[PDB]
């Protein structure tokens, strides 16, 4: 398992469904951040959802330290540009990583103008 | 049951439901901020959930004015104290409130360790 900004067995994915036209949510940008020392938010890693709504490779096993992460998805963007205004700023999704062992993580995110709805599918490596 | 920065017309509720037991989640912290023009959070109101999962008199009319807001759910403690080891640190809701829509904003959240989904309700009339 690489080390660094890249993907090593894909530690960590997210997922984005759009609810109302039944298909993947595209081109959604996604910004990860870790809480420093500090007690503040520090740029972790960032893309785009593609084609069917995946983003992979955005740290290897070897950057995925433990520590508490914070994931957070535009869907604001995401719905203007279809013409709706929604009500969220954005979707946040807080949580400790990696405190017990390395592990991988799933974030799935389902999104409708008025609500969304999250979930994490955790697995225990090895290949 | 509860309240917060003081009680008038009900401009901002929040409910929150438990999917695990089939219940409302009773005694949850919830504290609500307002962007402030350097960026930042500010404290607005907070309160706990009663026993109906509700939290009214968060704010007032007159105090409840344009801008963003945010919603954090101390999610983590309540199932920590059902002895179930929850996946998020907390939910967050963050949302701008506009004049110019409708009034009556329900922040409604339905809880479950690995998954938690919100929806907002806004309205003319009451709840
Ligand atoms: C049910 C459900 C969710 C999970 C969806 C997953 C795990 C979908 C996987 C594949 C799909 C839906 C088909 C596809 O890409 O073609 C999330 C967490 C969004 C929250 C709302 C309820
Ligand atoms: C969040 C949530 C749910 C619960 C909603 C509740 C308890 C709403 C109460 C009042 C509302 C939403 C405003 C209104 O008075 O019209 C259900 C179980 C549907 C499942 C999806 C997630």
């Amino acid at each position: 398992g690489p080390t660094g900004t890249g993907e090593s067995k894909c530690p960590l994915m997210v997922k984005v469904l759009d609810a109302v036209r039944g298909s993947p949510a595209i081109n959604v940008a996604v910004h990860v951040f870790r809480k420093a020392a500090d007690d503040t938010w520090e740029p972790f890693a960032s893309g785009k959802t593609s084609e069917s709504g995946e983003l992979h490779g955005l740290t290897t096993e070897e950057e995925f330290v433990e520590g508490i992460y914070k994931v957070e998805i535009d869907t604001k963007s995401y719905w203007k540009a279809l013409g709706i205004s929604p009500f969220h700023e954005h979707a946040e999704v807080v949580f400790t990583a990696n405190d017990s062992g390395p592990r991988r993580y799933t974030i799935a995110a389902l999104l409708s103008p008025y609500s969304y709805s999250t979930t994490a599918v955790v697995t225990n490596p090895k290949e």
